[PDB]
């Protein structure tokens, strides 16, 4: 049940050279991949090499993994192949600015987990699949699609020559799958709120501590929500265009509810276009600013994410004022 990538796809990826004017701009947080669609797989290659190293993964295997991941993502409006790399790039930019704070096995896990973090997303949220007794929701009582994303991640590895972790020992093999599993479940927004409050509680008292493993996982969890929502940290017109992709997936999910007879939540109602700016304003205050505030407190050189989020909050505030 996994789409195997062709030789022509991953061969052309090995041969790919990164343009020198992108080598500079890849490092910056605000960097928008959007314009360079044909270059995306090779930009993930570059990001792995710059963080982990050239001999980190066997280049032939890594290129099969990437192009088979791309093939397993569906063509929904938002949770798609484009999303995977934008989130994986945010992680890269964080990891670069806090490098020896994490291990090489963590670096391997989090980028790979970011690129696979929404594998085979059907366009539909957890609550929709749970409320209409979907086979996936029966399989996973809490965090439905996130567990499916982790399952699809592990299925890709088990294909012929796709297992990038063959050269690791089985000690570090089950560690990297546990880092990846933990990181992919953290992306379920439901758990972020508890995760943030806890880390805020741990920060202010002074009891937070990086080699305390339980704290380390919460810190990695926050990074995976900061990355998963990183479209709010981009430039203003990029962010406006991305939210239009996000709502297009919400409104299709809301169309499916109106057919069955039950009217959806206003966020997934396409008649409620008027509420969007006020709905964003809420999202930035109760989720986004909070996410990047406690991120900047743990890791000071992830402040640009918080800075550009303040900037985009101002723009969303101005849209309610009637300026735009
Ligand atoms: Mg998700
Ligand atoms: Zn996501």
């Amino acid at each position: 049940h996994m789409s195997i990538c062709t030789s022509e796809e991953w061969q052309g990826l090995m041969q790919f050279t990164l343009p020198v004017r992108l080598c500079k701009e890849i490092e910056l947080f605000h960097f928008d991949i959007g314009p360079f669609e044909n270059m995306w797989p090779g930009i993930f290659v570059y990001m792995v090499h710059r963080s982990c190293g050239t001999s980190c993964f066997e280049l032939e295997k890594l290129c099969r993994f990437i192009m088979s991941v791309k093939k397993n993502y569906r063509r929904v409006p938002y949770h798609n192949w484009k999303h995977a790399v934008t989130v994986a790039h945010c992680m890269y930019a964080i990891l670069q600015n806090n490098h020896t704070l994490f291990t090489d096995l963590e670096r391997k896990g989090l980028l790979i987990a970011c690129l696979c973090h929404d594998l085979d997303h059907r366009g539909f949220s957890n609550s929709y699949l749970q409320k209409f007794d979907h086979p996936l929701a029966a399989l996973y009582s809490t965090s439905t699609m996130e567990q499916h994303h982790f399952s699809q991640t592990v299925s890709i590895l088990q294909l012929e020559g796709h297992n990038i972790f063959s050269t690791l020992s089985s000690s570090e093999y089950e560690q990297v799958l546990e880092i990846i599993r933990k990181a992919i479940i953290a992306t379920d927004l439901a758990l972020y709120f508890g995760n943030r409050k806890q880390l805020e509680e741990m920060y202010q008292t002074g009891s937070l501590n990086l080699n305390n493993q339980s704290h380390r996982d919460r810190v990695i969890g926050l990074m995976m929500t900061a990355c998963d929502l990183c479209s709010v940290t981009k430039l203003w017109p990029v962010t406006k265009l991305t939210a239009n992709d996000i709502y297009a997936e919400f409104w299709a999910e809301g169309d499916e509810m109106k057919k069955l007879g039950i009217q959806p939540i206003p966020m997934m109602d396409r008649d409620k276009k008027d509420e969007v700016p006020q709905g964003q304003l809420g999202f930035y205050n109760a989720v986004a600013i909070p996410c990047y505030t406690t991120l900047t407190q743990i890791l000071p050189p992830t402040e640009p994410l918080l800075k550009a989020c303040r900037d985009n909050l101002s723009q969303w505030e101005k849209v309610i004022r009637g300026e735009e």
